[PDB]
């Protein structure tokens, strides 16, 4: 189901402030662990009055799964695309923008990473996308770089988009871990920013890799 219309015609700080509550409490937590009352003691709402906005926790997990997806869609066209026809160089260009969105957007990004593994009521269309979608995209470029003759002749395409997909899906977290001392604050304050150079070295590394492993000799 979709969101009440009661939601929508909030005034836009309101409906800001718990969009903001909802965000913490889905990224924060699993789905099963996600606690309502939680939800309006932090927003500072009336108990009970989650009903009003949401018909259940369901309709406002799918919200939150398809504001990630129009913003990363949003994020993307925004982005300066690469000026290249160089399958690695662009490669480089989309590890960089999925990177970028979720320094931007961490509480979307992890709703739609925890989707991957965790137990997450969605449609069948939205889950196929969620799960499926990107190694779908690595596959087609791997087969198209094989057939103009770019990568290695004997090259399987199915297990390149796997090494593409969960390097693509792990690299960003892995950043994190590696370079920012407080992530929290950081992400917050948006100074994550500042460690861009030490990360873009990493990418690049990242790359070099992939590219020795696929390119033709
Ligand atoms: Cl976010």
């Amino acid at each position: 189901g979709m969101p009440t219309e009661t939601f929508f015609n909030l005034p836009e700080e309101k409906r800001s402030r718990l969009i903001d509550v909802l965000l913490d409490e889905f990224a924060q937590n699993d789905y099963d662990s996600v606690s309502i009352n939680r939800i309006t003691e932090r927003a500072g709402i009336a108990k009970g009055s989650f009903y009003q906005y949401f018909a259940d926790k369901k309709d406002c997990y799918l919200y939150l799964i398809q504001l990630g997806i129009e913003q990363k869609t949003a994020f993307l066209r925004q982005t300066p695309p690469a000026s290249t026809t160089d399958m690695f160089a662009y490669l480089r260009w989309l590890l960089d923008v999925g990177i970028q969105f979720q320094f931007h957007n961490p509480r979307l990004a992890q709703i739609a990473y925890k989707a991957l593994y965790d137990d997450v009521p969605l449609p069948a269309e939205t889950m196929q996308v969620i799960r499926h979608g990107s190694f779908a995209y690595f596959k087609q470029l791997v087969e198209q770089g094989i057939a103009d003759g770019s990568l290695v002749p004997d090259l399987d395409a199915d297990t390149a988009a796997f090494v593409l997909n969960v390097v693509f899906t792990e690299l960003g977290n892995h950043l994190i871990e590696r370079f920012a001392v407080n992530p929290a604050e950081l992400l917050r304050e948006g100074g994550i920013v500042l460690l861009q150079p030490a990360m873009r070295r990493v990418i690049e590394q990242v790359i070099d890799i992939l590219e020795r492993g696929m390119r033709r000799r």
